[PDB]
DNA sequence: ATCAGTCTAGACATA
DNA sequence: GTATGTCTAGACTGA
């Protein structure tokens, strides 16, 4: 991507998802800043892909769904739409790596959000 | 006045604030419909302001403040701001009437709506 | 601090 | 039927 390119995809106005998007990594990053480390890690996973890096969780709700500026999905399934696969469809094309120890089906407390610890398939 | 001036009315856009009513009378009508006759007993009240009127109420918040459609404010200041002053400004222009059994300061499990069980003072 | 505002998990409701 | 949306009390975040 180009410098005179960038510069006017500065001024670039987003498209509603796009704009949903900064809000819902906006709301990820509050929950991470807590957590020790966790952000670093959220880098580590995303910078370097082929690297293994360590499971990223946000608590889970009930139902499992998460409530994002007025709209709700699942924790992985959003995430992974953001950083890996921006057509993804539902948690159904998602299924969990072995390295991850906090799965989506865990039902357990926390949820991993990693999107690494994932594989999308049909 | 005339019946073309209120067609002409019907036709009238509504501020924000116009329309926020309407959303906050729509939140109590659909409370009140759980319950058996308040209906009934809040039209009482609002036709006849000189006949007195039983209490109605809606459930207490912990704070005490009820939201709609993202606003927050108080019950009883809200359904008064619609009814009987639309300049009411805080529950210090608000006191209730000996006849509520259910006021706002009460700190009840329910909160009397009724805008007929209070009175406005200055301050 | 009372006061006011924003955000969302849970509850409820429609599709 | 479960999937998807709506609504707001409670939590929280600042004067
Ligand atoms: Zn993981
Ligand atoms: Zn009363």
């Amino acid at each position: 991507t180009s410098p005179a390119v960038k510069r006017l995809l500065g001024w670039k106005q987003g498209d509603e998802e796009e704009k949903w998007a900064e809000k819902a990594v906006d709301a990820l990053v509050k929950k991470l800043k807590k957590k020790k480390g966790a952000m670093e890690e959220l880098e580590k996973a995303l910078s370097s892909p082929g690297q293994p890096s360590k499971c990223v969780t946000i608590p889970r709700s009930l139902d499992g769904r998460l409530q994002v500026s007025h709209r709700k999905g699942l924790p992985h399934v959003i995430y992974c739409r953001v950083w890996r696969w921006p057509d993804l469809q539902s948690h159904h094309e998602l299924k969990p790596l072995d390295i991850c120890e906090f799965p989506f089906g865990s039902k357990q407390k926390e949820v991993c959000i990693n999107p690494y610890h994932y594989k999308r398939v049909e």
